[PDB]
């Protein structure tokens, strides 16, 4: 059964996409568009969550607070990227050049081993070590993202506990008394006719964890706010955001 509230919001907004929420305490899923929930898409910058985990596991940086990317005056799409950074800052601003540097330093072999340890989507790297998550060939489904995030949120992935902790800490979006929202946005625009907007993450409350993924057809940057709007509207409906 599709979640009826999710169905209504998608229909109201007139958007094509999918949304999955896993409720840990109740071991159950709530979804809109099951077939698309299982369809694999380029993860775009939602892959930064896991790129960071694999980088930490390999010791590419000591931790997410160690300076790592050194800016050189080169062209950057967002002005927030035109500065030296650590990974913590880099994920928060989605600083692609810092994560391309990470990918390259990891190299194909170590990156592949990371994807394979995670069983991440189709696990395809192709022959573009700093593009594979943004233009193909890597693809992952909303359902697959949720499974991974459910594990990450409980430090249950096969990675060092302190590295999982770091990735949780850098992904904090809104901490309130009654919930803490972690997540990452992405937008797949390359090598695709209809771009795909992602927002993935989880919400921990005093006694539950809700892991989630939405993706939507988004052709104009003006509609990118809708990814997080729809997610917050659902979590307000169920009194998690409160
Ligand atoms: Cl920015
Ligand atoms: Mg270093
Ligand atoms: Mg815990």
């Amino acid at each position: 059964n599709e979640n009826q509230f999710m169905k209504e919001i998608f229909e109201r907004k007139g958007l094509n996409g999918t949304f999955v929420v896993y409720d840990l305490k109740n071991d159950k899923i709530d979804y809109y568009n099951l077939d698309r929930a299982n369809e694999r898409f380029y993860p775009a910058s939602s892959f930064k969550i896991f790129n960071t985990l694999i980088g930490l596991e390999n010791g590419i940086v000591k931790n997410v607070d160690e300076m790592f990317y050194y800016y050189d005056g080169s062209k950057v799409f967002l002005d927030s990227w035109a500065k030296d950074s650590n990974l913590r800052y880099a994920i928060k601003v989605s600083q692609v050049p810092a994560y391309k540097k990470l990918a390259r330093e990891l190299g194909k072999e170590r990156m592949q081993e990371g994807l394979n340890k995670l069983n991440y989507g189709n696990k395809e790297i192709g022959s573009e070590i700093d593009k594979f998550w943004l233009e193909g060939p890597l693809k992952i489904s909303a359902m697959e993202q949720v499974k991974l995030l459910n594990l990450l949120s409980q430090s249950k992935l096969p990675f060092k506990l302190e590295n999982q902790e770091q990735v949780k800490d850098i992904t904090i979006l809104e901490k309130k008394d009654d919930f803490i929202l972690h997540g990452k946005t992405g937008w797949a625009t390359d090598n695709i006719v209809v771009p795909i907007g992602w927002f993935v993450g989880w919400i921990e409350t005093s006694d539950n964890i809700y892991s989630f993924a939405i993706n939507l057809d988004i052709s104009d940057s003006k509609f990118l706010p809708k990814r997080e709007e729809i997610v917050r509207e659902y979590f307000k409906n169920i009194n998690v955001i409160k």
